[PDB]
């Protein structure tokens, strides 16, 4: 059912838990760095999990992709073939950039982080600054412990506020991987689909320095040992039992106003689907053409026609079940309840009222504040930006310097700076700066940007011509040169002749302005956003509702029971998938190509032990009712008793709406079965010795 | 499962019957005047049943479609509106074609047609005129008595003979209709297809004399008293329930050589869909400025296309099932046996090897014979050479007159030549006559008929063209000329100079060569056949398996459960569909326009007391693996109890194939549930005399 629930309310929700079939203890579970909920690890997007006291860990294989392609050759490819490491000194690194995250503290510091709030006063950009102050320095006295990265994570609108320390785990090798049609079997086609048989998993081990602490790849480092881990099931999982995920979904915004909700839904998402075809027919009409354009923005254009597809899906999944009318009721419901009540119900009453003046402000101008982002966005006048604000910011303390331009975030700069080159190609960025420059100028005069009118001189064709020539004599197209500009002074940018550094100076002092704008903002929504959400929760709790908060990244659980659904009467999807639907898919061409081995397995019927007699067969995948979103890939799917019967992987295209609603009739998580794993470990592409250390072998 | 039983078998089946769930005795359901299998009735190409003392009688909707349409006019458009007799003087006339057959007696007559045989010894045309003499006294013996019509069949390739003897009813009366968007919901995009939403049914009334004998339609008359009549379910039927239907399924040829099926697939099924799809085309493109044209050619559009899209559809079941390979392999296990046998199994395998040069005799001509039979079916030379027939077998004593020829014939004839006023246009028959003749000319010279040859004189389409020239000024366009000809002297038809005429006149004596080829090779059949499927008996039953007859029009029994299929993993048909299903597909245009009273019914839930709590609502449709075919449209479906729960009307798409073969997996009848029917009365289009007639008032 509906809930990312924080691990500390689950003894509160006892009654449901209990209800959909848990065995454990609420008052266990509850416990973040206790069993089982310990052994959940943030692999820095996807969520993984420890299950060994030697530091295996299991994920999903698209999160693992990275590695898996890193250790591939040309003429040896894992990515084909699958990674075994028959021991632990055949393991290989993941490489340097990649993390397991395991939660080391966790300390509420709501009561402080509301201090530092209240101490500005009602002044909205000091309430900004005082938060921005307060989350800087306890990050920063938090780290000052060597091996440990910290974050400050509010809930329900800045009701809340935790602290999490987390190990920073930084040596992780791969351990196995099965092959490429196995670990993505069915490809794009599959993608949201059930439906579904992919064996989408992948195990890396941590390592930690001799001594116990965080370190960089050695062959000195040892496994790591965690305090907890995950074992196999071993019951059963049917269809009805109780299932948990618990994992880090990134965001959700599950409370918009019915006013915010209907300007997503009528402007926003409408408008950025439009832009982003756009770009994508640019980019495919430049690739045939040219070539390097295609391999270089490959990347770039599978990401907004992704987001296009997912926004048109979207809009549609809401006019299938009334979204924006459910959302209004419930809403007006709200407001009756607070108005009910005396002069009690009107500080949230005036909350609400603040919060639709805030969406009217942002909206007023929405068309400027859009067209100037993406067309700043661009590539050369991207790194420009950056690069320059980059030096305005060095010009003063570390601790008065805006997040993401402190020294914790350099590396993240330097990184972005590299990658670029993978994805720049100035014939096509030039492009992308026309389009953007044509956007710009159909824009009323009242929505215009003085100093980007300055700089265009004119605001015809013919101006943007003038305009896109000049700024081709850029030299940033050059990784060396952005590097030279990454260490480079204020007033060195100041002096520059190239053309785009003189964009960005030009440009500068608005963008400060704007962003000025939107911390004032912030510091009023900061006001009113946790008041209108307590409301909710106390009309919520007068209805027996219990309340979870947005995602914000932090550890969740959901929870409910494995179930099929059916779109159309008549029909149904049942909740597993079996080895039988997997060959019956066999095409074989990419991407459904399954190993020989395993064509070989089923047609044997070599169940391995591992059938299940209710479906006749060993499962694959499985569907259930849980409520996850982007962040959950890779989370652990634990039956009644705690012990691991899965992975998330995917959901329908039910599930594409994650972020604003949830179904429950539609709403369907896919996960592949801790069988099924077991079974292409034994059956397909052998790991006995995972097998045996995980208990299962051996 | 698979098997359309003769009722006089049943008690050899009373194992499978009872572990199916059959609560009646099989002897109970072996009596074909008894209760229940003496209520059914034979349409003739639907089934029916009686439903009440008073002559009430149920069947499909599409099979009343030609009594609804004659009672139509566009002031009172019955068929879109449904029609309701609240008294039974409201009842109007199906017409003088429409019939009900109620089963009087059986005779097996084995004994005595094997002796007829027997008598002409070893020539096998005599054997077929003996078959022919014999049958033709029986029939005219058993018909002496008026109000009667008596058949003959032959079961298992001429193994058994039996003679029904059947009350002849004239006199049928529509009752009730429901408005066509409920008989005929989906239409034709559902057709074949589930889930299926459709409420095919519909009620006559069987009236005879004043002195309980059968007449034509007049005031007069008054309702007919069955003997036995169905009572509607007091259980409530669910899935798994044992359930059985009793009807007429025209023809199946399951026990083909693995040679005759090749043929069929490889080549009579492609050819005959190509040429249907070339008519439908021609049909198409006419009637779009002609609607004269579109109206008057529809049926017989709609024919070719469901058999066009059937033999397309059978041909994908084949490959789907490898059907082909199949039949070889089973057939090499029963030669193998035979050769195991004896000299016993000799005349068995001689039986086979003459079926083999049947087929390739038969197979020598298959482009000459198929093409001059098409050519003969079009209207005007169809009618010329039936006439022109008529006249040759009228010279005859009547006891040795060609079947179809007869005096008993004569009004199914006079019938015919009426009712092509209804389906012909000149300019649509020309163009038919013009594609048969251009797909005459271009048959190799070794298929070629000289009387057609010498009728054109030349090979080309300048003869082409000529002959239809020469054919356009026929008379047999109008009613009353081909009345005329109807009572005409075969003199008069070799003086005539229409061009119609003098086409078969000249045609036939080569169509009566033909005609004794055909009958030669019966003949031979008629020896062998028999032999060879009681040889495939022996060998199915000392495999353990009881066998049943091919389809020959015949009442059968087939018997199941109700059930769904599964044809992906991940997936399943559930065994009903539910009103809620029904407004689902809703458009409010034809043909998913619901009737507004149905779709207020469902809206507020007004179930009239009908509902399955075990599937949350009111069911409509069901799946069940019973095994039926052309001719059960109307089958009435009984439960354990043989109390009415539904009635057959369709097949899933998978099924078709099943003429060659039952797939168990895949094989589903579609049927309307008898609580729809009910609900439909209750809440839509309003019966409550009928229901009350029914004992199923509120
Ligand atoms: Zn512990
Ligand atoms: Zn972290
Ligand atoms: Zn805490
Ligand atoms: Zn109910």
């Amino acid at each position: 059912g509906e809930g990312m629930w924080v691990p500390q309310q689950l003894p509160e929700i006892a009654g449901p838990l209990k209800k959909a079939g848990l065995k454990l203890s609420p008052q266990q579970i509850s416990d973040l760095t206790g069993d089982p909920m310990g052994a959940v690890v943030a692999l820095g997007g996807c969520t993984a999990s420890f299950v060994s006291p030697n530091g295996l860990v299991v994920t999903n294989h698209h999160c693992a992709y990275g590695a898996i392609q890193l250790n591939s050759t040309a003429e040896n490819n894992l990515i084909k073939n699958g990674f075994n490491a028959p021991t632990t000194a055949d393991e290989v690194s993941a490489g340097p950039n990649a993390r397991v995250f395991v939660l080391d503290e966790i300390t509420d510091v709501t009561k402080d982080a509301k201090a530092a709030i209240a101490a500005a006063g009602d002044d909205a950009l000091a309430r900004t600054k005082a938060l921005e102050a307060f989350e800087k320095k306890l990050i920063a006295d938090c780290e000052a412990e060597a091996g440990f990265r910290c974050r400050l994570y509010s809930f329900s609108g800045g009701n809340t506020y935790r602290l999490f320390k987390n190990l920073e785990i930084k040596d992780v090798r791969l351990a196995y991987a099965p092959p490429g049609s196995v670990g993505k079997f069915g490809g794009d086609i599959d993608n949201w689909m059930w439906p579904r048989h992919t064996g989408d998993f992948a195990f890396y081990r941590a390592y930690v320095g001799k001594d116990g602490k965080p370190a960089a790849f050695s062959k000195d480092n040892v496994p790591y040992q965690p305090k907890h881990w995950l074992k196999f099931a071993d019951q059963p999982l049917g269809a009805g039992d109780f299932v948990m995920v618990a994992g880090y979904p990134g965001s959700t915004n599950r409370y918009a106003l019915a006013a915010e909700f209907d300007n997503t839904a009528q402007w926003t998402y409408p408008t950025i689907a439009r832009h982003y075809k756009n770009q994508i027919a640019m980019v495919e009409a430049a690739g045939k053409q040219n070539a390097d354009i295609q391999v270089k923005y490959a990347a770039t254009m599978a990401g907004w026609n992704n987001t296009s597809k997912n926004y048109d899906g979207q809009l549609e999944g809401f006019k299938r079940i009334d979204a924006a009318g459910q959302k209004l009721r419930e809403e007006a419901a709200v407001l009756g309840w607070l108005k009910g009540q005396g002069a009690k119900g009107q500080p949230a009453l005036d909350a609400h009222a603040k919060l639709l003046d805030l969406l009217e402000q942002s909206k007023a101008t929405r068309d400027r504040d859009l067209t100037l982002a993406l067309f700043n966005n661009t590539a050369m006048l991207g790194s420009a930006t950056q690069l320059y604000r980059l030096s305005i910011e060095r010009e003063k303390p570390n601790a008065e310097r805006e997040s993401g331009y402190q020294e914790r975030d350099l590396p993240a700069i330097e990184g972005g700076l590299k990658q670029l080159e993978r994805r720049y190609v100035a014939a096509m960025d030039r492009q992308l700066q026309e389009y953007w420059l044509n956007e710009y100028i159909k824009l009323p005069a009242d929505q215009r940007v003085a100093a980007v009118d300055a700089w265009l001189g004119g605001n015809d064709a013919a101006a943007v011509k003038r305009a896109l020539d000049r700024l081709a004599g850029t030299k940033l197209g050059s990784t060396e040169e952005r590097l030279k500009w990454f260490a480079a002074d204020r007033k060195a940018f100041e002096a520059s002749n190239d053309p785009a550094i003189q964009y960005a100076v030009a440009v500068m002092p608005t963008l400060l302005k704007l962003e000025q704008e939107r911390k004032t903002r912030a510091g009023e929504n900061l006001a009113a956003r946790p008041v209108y959400l307590q409301a909710l929760a106390d009309y919520k709790k007068s209805q027996g509702e219990f309340v979870y908060p947005d995602a914000n990244l932090s550890l969740r659980i959901t929870f409910g029971n494995v179930m099929g659904y059916a779109p159309k009467d008549g029909m149904e999807y049942t909740p597993f998938t079996t080895l039988e639907g997997v060959v019956a898919k066999e095409t074989g061409q990419d991407p459904f190509d399954s190993p020989k081995a395993l064509l070989d397995a089923v047609a044997a019927k070599r169940y391995g032990g591992l059938e299940d007699k209710r479906i006749g067969s060993v499962p694959v995948n499985y569907l259930s009712d849980l409520d996850i979103t982007g962040g959950n890939a890779g989370s652990p799917v634990l039956d009644a008793h705690g012990k691991l019967v899965g992975l998330a992987f995917d959901g329908n295209w039910e599930s594409v709406s994650s972020n604003w609603v949830f179904d429950p009739k539609m709403t369907r998580m896919i996960a592949v079965d801790g069988r099924y794993l077991r079974w292409i470990m034994q059956e397909v592409y052998p790991a006995p010795q995972l097998l045996k250390e995980m208990n299962v072998g051996k």
